[PDB]
């Protein structure tokens, strides 16, 4: 793929919640459940906008908490997130530090979604005393998405891959280099 991103439909991953995503990477926020993807996905870096996972659409499925791996439940729904923002290598090694030396995060993961809690997509999928998961996700239509998406911030903002096709079809496109 464009700049050595890991970009795939259909997979496994780990999960997490942050806040603060009205300003986010893609350049538009969104009213419905929304994550950012970890770097080596996004296809983008701090600064540069807009990378290929803006605007697609994925079914996220939380199965197992990998701190307490003997928990089976209950864990949260099954929810569908547009992919907004980028959760960067830089400050958050143990769950988005996949790069091209190391694809896979602390937990052998190749993908992270931190899901934003500001609209309410964290509250749904994990359950009070687990704010960290396992899983998989899907790409999805997002038509199976509930929401619409804000004003652009900023010249060249995207979330294209909301009717693109699936991975790795291209939609925003990646910017600059996979980290490394
Ligand atoms: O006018 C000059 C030029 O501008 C071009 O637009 C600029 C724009 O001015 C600038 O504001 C914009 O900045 C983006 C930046 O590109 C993007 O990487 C950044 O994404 C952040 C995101 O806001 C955070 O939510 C996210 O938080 C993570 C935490 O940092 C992390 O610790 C962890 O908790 O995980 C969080 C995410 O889960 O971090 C992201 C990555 O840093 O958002 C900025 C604000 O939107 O950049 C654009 C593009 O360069 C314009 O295109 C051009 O035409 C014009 O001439
Ligand atoms: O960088 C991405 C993103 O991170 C967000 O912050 C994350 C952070 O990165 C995670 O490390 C953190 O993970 C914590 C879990 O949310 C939390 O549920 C888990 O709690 C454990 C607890 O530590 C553990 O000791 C406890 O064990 C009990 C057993 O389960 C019981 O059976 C037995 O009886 O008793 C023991 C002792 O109590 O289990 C629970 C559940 O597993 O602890 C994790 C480590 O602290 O999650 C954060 C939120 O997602 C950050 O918000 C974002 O800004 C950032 O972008
Ligand atoms: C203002 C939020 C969307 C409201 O629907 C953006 C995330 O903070
Ligand atoms: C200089 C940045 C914007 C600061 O608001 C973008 C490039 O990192
Ligand atoms: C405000 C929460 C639910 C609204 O019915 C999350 C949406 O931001
Ligand atoms: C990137 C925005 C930050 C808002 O807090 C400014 C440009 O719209
Ligand atoms: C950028 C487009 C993908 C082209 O196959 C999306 C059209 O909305």
């Amino acid at each position: 793929a464009t700049g050595g991103y890991v970009q795939q439909a259909t997979g496994q991953a780990s999960f997490t919640m942050y806040s603060g995503c009205g300003s986010p990477a893609c350049g538009k926020a969104a009213s419905g459940f929304t994550a950012a993807i970890n770097q080596l996905a996004f296809g983008s870096a701090p600064g540069l906008g807009a990378g290929d996972a803006c605007g697609r659409c994925f079914a996220l499925t939380g199965n197992h908490d990998p701190y307490s791996p003997n928990y089976t439940g209950p864990f949260g729904q099954t929810i569908v997130v547009k992919v907004t923002d980028l959760c960067p290598v830089q400050g958050n090694q143990e769950f988005c530090g996949q790069t091209t030396s190391n694809p896979t995060n602390q937990h052998g993961m190749p993908f992270h979604f931190n899901i934003c809690e500001d609209t309410g997509g964290s509250a749904k999928f994990f359950p009070s005393g687990h704010g960290a998961l396992t899983g998989t996700f899907t790409e999805v239509s997002c038509s199976q998405w509930s929401g619409s998406d804000g004003g652009q911030l900023w010249n060249g903002a995207c979330l294209s891959g909301e009717t693109a096709p699936n991975w790795p079809s291209t939609a925003c496109g990646n910017k600059g280099t996979a980290p490394s």
